[PDB]
């Protein structure tokens, strides 16, 4: 398998439609061993998490904790066992509270809200890398989840903002990572159906939200050469994989578009 | 003059190297009429810009503060006279704690250092925009300043985060400002020897990072193909000016790169 | 006047709705004294210019053609009186053989066609560089027209790739400029209603072609937070005098978007 | 291993430190069963390859010959059985004229020298996807060589400007190998010592142009976080394996950068 050997944390399931939980289970395909990480619902992270191909250790991860980042290290060495090392580190965290995406005006999100988001999805992939690369093997991968936030879009928002600020952060974990031999990359996706896609899209950030997204989603498919399946995170899941792999090792602070072409096309 | 008749807000002056004091005096020398905006040494503020060319009142402004941007608008109004509005708005604002740059390591800056800084020079932006939009007039331009983040470097580190989310935020604030028939555009300029900066260079946020600026300084002249004055604001202020004026009127959501054209070459 | 007391050269008057004849009827509203180039057509040209507010002297110039470029500066040097240099050098010059654009096959455009169109469109704007920069004073700038090439679009095809030539060719011109005190950079235009961009959108290429060019105009105008107006040139005129002017005198190599802000806005 | 079963072409071996030379032998370690191209000198070519893991057929291609491009389908099938198609192409190809690079004044390139260089670095892309798309599986993979060219640099002048129009063409083949289910990308490689640049670096392009290559390879490996090796082109190899592969199925009109992530710092 291209991850032969391969010890790898996986955190961001949450749902069977989660973008994390497909990485996981071509990561196992492909012969990682893996180490999970959940935020707050630990039960139903462990249920999702009995339908990946081989069973994984579930260590509990919420990246505001400061006490979680700090014995993150010592709980993933005692699940993989002491002189055992990770090769790779899955970030795949988003968040953003309801003031900042969708029909809520961009000018009307409190910056408690905003910076709440920034936190979750931007800085913590610096606290995730600061927790991890002491625990890390020369040759190592972090990888982020990202969307192409170059150009505003709407409904987005302060999601967008949280992107652009992400982007910015993978290039400075880069700096601190290769002290490690390590490799730090994101993979800027197309969108996906995840629950919550589904649920903006039918409508619960507002309608006039649900339908920018619905066209933003047939546009996306329309300007990709190759098209796009919103339902189908598989070739994002192998894409992650291929940063995890060793067969990208002159690439880092970088970004790995795996939208099926559409930013590289205008119409 | 190139500003004529319009009547303009100007922020972020608080001593005679602020880049807002020489937007200011350049603006004034092309006929504007100004408004500013000071933060917390207001009596320092005042002796300052009793320098320049023309007196212009003075506003409070603490962009962390919802009163003091609650009450803005109706402030401006007063001070410019009832029935009159803006035609310009420079945003001249910019702040990161002392753990989010120079030598202090990227992944040693707390969250709660990096959420204000990210609040002060990306976040109120927006809050500005927010405050502003009501009483501007269509034609009308709001500018802000930015350092080129699109690649990451030494000691600038998260104030680099904050100028990428910044640009994000710029991108937002052109959709909703041209609602109102207005332009939002940044100026990435070049470094400028400003009084912190002068300290920085001097060694404020230790040694290594003061080094590395110096020599960043350096090579900015070397790779410009028209050379930059990092002692020499003026340039900065009249690409400023130019945005504010009626000669750009279809830019709006982009960066004017006022750098001596630096960022365009690799050596 | 913005361009009081300027030397200006402008290339490419063709028709009436030429970008060249507006940004020649702006520049001389606001007091620059201009040489005009024109290809094939002089009498054309020359009855076309004569709608210009002020008279102007018509120089013959085809860029394809060595002797041309080799005399330029001795016959420009002739127009403005000895002693005199240019201040200003727009080149509006753009041209890409049938076959390599509209229905006609990416993959069906002989060599010959495209070379020529990238010797037109690219390579001529260093030729106009390297006959003018002799004759150009310090301070001076240098103004080619753009059309954004960062991403593919149907239709436009082989000119897309010349543009993305362009961009680059501008970046070496900057280089070579700066030994002058000389300013090189681009304006990059939202689509325009010239008298060929009608014929192609009416169909002159092909149905296909002309229905995508159609759809891509009615895009533009929707992304555009300030909105696009395909049949007036005055805009990007004012863009590329604001360039000529001394209100951007720290941006070379570089490209300014008069498009409506439509490049910074996915939907 | 990665391309086990898999048919690929690959073009530009011409010594033992091409690029190419380590494409081919990464590939063959990996499973894939390769066709090659040669230029000009077939019994050198031929010679070289007996190094390789594999033994492959060689088959003559100059891309400006147009019998060579019509016949090269055709004489492909021939080599790899009748009913066998393609999985992967890569093209390897890169020449401009002394006149367009090195010491030589940039505005002293005749176009007839910089038109030949293009045909060869650029146009040949969409020549070779011609030829080949039309033999070639769905879930196939067309791979280019680049040298970010988004920012003027000393020396490499005219070949800079060659790679620029290269990425515009890969935009523009990802849309036509799209309707074959094929993929089309770039890899962006730091520099390599070749023969050719290990020479041009030794002053067979003038000195000052070997000195400015020289500080351009040692500022390279300073600015990547994870270092470059110049010496190494294994990197690369791995690099665009993992775009042949399935690994990376989402990924089109796009560039990977194989360069240390060099061009994502500043400094
Ligand atoms: N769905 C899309 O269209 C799309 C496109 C591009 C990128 N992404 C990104 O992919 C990543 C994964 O998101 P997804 O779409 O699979 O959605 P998701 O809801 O399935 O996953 C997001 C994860 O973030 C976790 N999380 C939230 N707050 C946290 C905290 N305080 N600590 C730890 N974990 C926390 C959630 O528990 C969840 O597992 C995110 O970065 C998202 O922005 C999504
Ligand atoms: N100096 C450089 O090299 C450089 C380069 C590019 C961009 N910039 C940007 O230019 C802008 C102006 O900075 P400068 O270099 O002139 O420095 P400066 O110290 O003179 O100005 C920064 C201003 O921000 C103001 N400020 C800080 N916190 C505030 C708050 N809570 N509310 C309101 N105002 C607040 C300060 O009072 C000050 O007037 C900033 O956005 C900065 O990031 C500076
Ligand atoms: N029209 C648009 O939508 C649009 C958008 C962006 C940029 N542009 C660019 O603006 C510039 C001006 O074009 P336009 O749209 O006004 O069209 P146009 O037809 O009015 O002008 C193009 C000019 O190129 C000249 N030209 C062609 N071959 C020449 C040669 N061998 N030597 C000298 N001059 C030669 C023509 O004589 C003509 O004056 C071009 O670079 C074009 O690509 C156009
Ligand atoms: N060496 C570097 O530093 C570097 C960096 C980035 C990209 N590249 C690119 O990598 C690719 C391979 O070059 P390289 O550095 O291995 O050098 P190289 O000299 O080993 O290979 C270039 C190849 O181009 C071939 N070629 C030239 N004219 C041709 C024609 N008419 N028809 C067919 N083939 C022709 C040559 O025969 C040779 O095999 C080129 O695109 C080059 O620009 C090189
Ligand atoms: O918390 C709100 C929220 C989180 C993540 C997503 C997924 N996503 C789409 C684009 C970027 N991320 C969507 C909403
Ligand atoms: O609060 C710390 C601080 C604020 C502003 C500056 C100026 N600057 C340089 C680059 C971007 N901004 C520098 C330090
Ligand atoms: O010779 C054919 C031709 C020349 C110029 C134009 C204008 N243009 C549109 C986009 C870029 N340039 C269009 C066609
Ligand atoms: O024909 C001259 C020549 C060809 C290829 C190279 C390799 N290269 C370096 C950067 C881009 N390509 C160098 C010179």
């Amino acid at each position: 398998g291209l991850l032969d050997g391969k010890r790898i944390l996986v955190s961001g399931i949450i749902t069977d439609s989660s973008i994390a939980f497909h990485i996981a289970r071509v990561a196992q395909e492909q012969g990682a061993q893996l180490v999970l990480t959940g935020f707050d619902r630990l039960r139903l992270i462990q249920r999702i998490t009995d339908r990946l191909p081989a069973k994984a250790p579930l260590l509990e991860l919420d990246v505001q904790n400061e006490e979680h980042l700090a014995s993150l290290a010592g709980r993933v060495t005692e699940a993989i066992g002491a002189g055992n090392k990770l090769d790779g580190v899955v970030h795949s965290i988003g968040f953003m509270p309801q003031t900042g995406m969708g029909i809520n005006p961009f000018f009307d999100a409190p910056y408690a809200d905003v910076s709440k988001g920034i936190h979750i999805s931007a800085y913590s992939y610096a606290s995730m890398a600061k927790a991890l690369l002491p625990i890390m093997n020369p040759g190592g991968s972090i990888v982020g989840m990202d969307f192409d936030p170059s150009r505003a879009m709407p409904a987005y928002n302060w999601m967008t903002v949280a992107k652009s600020a992400l982007e910015s952060v993978n290039r400075f974990v880069a700096r601190e990572a290769g002290k490690y031999g390590v490799r730090s990359n994101l993979v800027a996706a197309g969108p996906i159906r995840t629950l919550a896609m589904s649920a903006i899209v039918g409508g619960a950030l507002g309608e006039e939200a649900g339908a920018q997204i619905q066209l933003l989603e047939e546009g996306w498919d329309q300007r990709a050469p190759i098209g796009w399946n919103m339902k189908d995170a598989t070739p994002v899941a192998k894409t992650v994989c291929a940063l995890l792999s060793d067969w990208l090792p002159a690439t880092t602070g970088d970004i790995i578009y795996a939208d099926g072409g559409a930013h590289t096309q205008l119409l």
